[PDB]
């Protein structure tokens, strides 16, 4: 008679939380997706191993469609648990799954885990301070999307930094890295012309945010377009106006040019 | 060797990550603030338990004055481990002790934990659509924050949602509700009748995130500032423009009037 959404948190199977995990062992069945994120700090069989159970991948139609000829009937007379990357109801449409399981009668409960949302507080900048968020999306045939572009431009208007996630095919386990990010953006500052985003951007990437070594790095477009940040998940960040204290510890935690205390407060 | 920002959770002692206690089990020395924030469902003994270390606990002066004084120095000969509430790096000040750490010789970590700031994906808003964040502080003396009513302004101009963190006076063990923080705006709208917030204003309110069974109501500022939401942590927000399935949600989810079912888009 119960379903629990429990999310796996950032890097690896650690990253779940104690009573994610306490949780989903006395599960009678647990399920999974990774579509809309992958783990990519860890590998199914290791989370199988930590959690005891098998795991029963859920394809986005499986999530999207089918949910309710699933998951709920079994929750309907067992005791089921429904894994996610990061933290559940990030997701934009994962929170009306809970609707679904109200009028299938089924309770639910959330366990909540670490989120990249939140996460980027170790790039140093305030939280307060971040604006709307987008997702810079591939463009695909005589499609070329750009509304990522005017959120930034939106953000930074009013001194907010702006979140960017990047494309994710998780079925084809490809991800977008910083650099493509920024070659899109110089893209499209090219055919908007609206002085958002150039070579003397200031902007900040944060790779593998949960692993005990992530790569923090900070600086302009021109220096970092062409840099190494690793394996992904890459998450891209064009901050706006800096505090003071913001351009400090980008400079002394994330290897920032002196520069930006001067040109970017 | 190193210091260790290991955050603790949202709610008990049970939404530290899995990471975030392997880790702390293993230092040599074991630091942590309750001050920054309110977990509700524990004491600190249930966290020393789990971890099996005892738990100097600092104040806002010992932390803010004395890290350097009090916690590097150890870190410098053994493993040291400093614990806070949610995640280490959300809403606080901590991201600069990491500076205060390097110019000691003293390499740090942050292991991340369930936050409040992403956490509110359970209210069935979308976190994309939430733009800037603000806090409603106490008035004290003669003086009077109202800055949080502009950011909810700016905010809703946009159609984005507003995040409002309750103040916090852990050393007299106040913690401000959403009932106080609605109090508050109305006499901030007084003041500046500014039509950003009044009796007919609809507001969502989290309490006790983390929890199984936290609180999640969604009205009219004239229905539930008088409403009872059970203890604290409480956290206040003022919706942007609706989505059609947010607004399912909170009817669903959260009691909202079934009125917000119908969109002006
Ligand atoms: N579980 C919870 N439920 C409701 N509100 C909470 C909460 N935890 C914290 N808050 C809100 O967040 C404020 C603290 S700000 C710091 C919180 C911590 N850094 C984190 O990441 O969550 C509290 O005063 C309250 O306004
Ligand atoms: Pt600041």
């Amino acid at each position: 008679m119960v379903l629990y959404f429990i999310g796996l948190g950032l890097y690896d199977e650690r990253d779940i939380t104690v009573k994610g995990l306490e949780i989903a062992k006395k599960c009678d069945y647990v399920f999974a997706e990774f579509y809309t994120s992958l783990m990519a700090g860890t590998t199914l069989g290791r989370i199988q191993k930590l959690i005891g159970k098998e795991i029963r991948v859920l394809s986005r139609e499986d999530v999207e469609l089918n949910f309710e000829n699933i998951v709920l009937p079994l929750a309907k007379e067992n005791d089921v648990a429904f894994l996610t990357p990061g933290d559940p109801l990030v997701a934009t449409t994962h929170a009306e799954l809970r609707i679904r399981a109200k009028r299938a009668g089924v309770e639910s409960y959330v366990i909540h885990a670490p989120s990249i949302y939140s996460a980027v507080g170790i790039t140093g900048l305030h939280i307060y301070k971040f604006g709307k968020s987008a997702t810079v999306a591939y463009p695909e045939g005589n499609w070329f999307p750009t509304s990522y572009y005017d959120v930034i431009k939106e953000n930074a208007e009013r001194g907010l930094h702006t979140l960017l996630f990047l494309d994710i095919k998780a079925e084809k386990r490809m991800y977008m890295t910083a650099n493509e990010a920024m070659e899109l953006l110089l893209k499209v500052e090219d055919m908007k012309k609206g002085g958002v985003f150039t070579d003397d951007t200031l902007v900040v990437v944060l790779a593998r945010a949960g692993s005990l070594n992530p790569t923090i790095r900070a600086g302009y477009v021109k220096d970092l377009i062409r840099e190494d940040f690793g394996d992904p998940p890459h998450i891209l960040i064009v901050p706006g106006k800096l505090m003071i204290v913001e351009a400090e510890y980008l400079v002394e935690i994330a290897g920032a040019p002196r520069e930006i205390l001067r040109v970017n407060v």
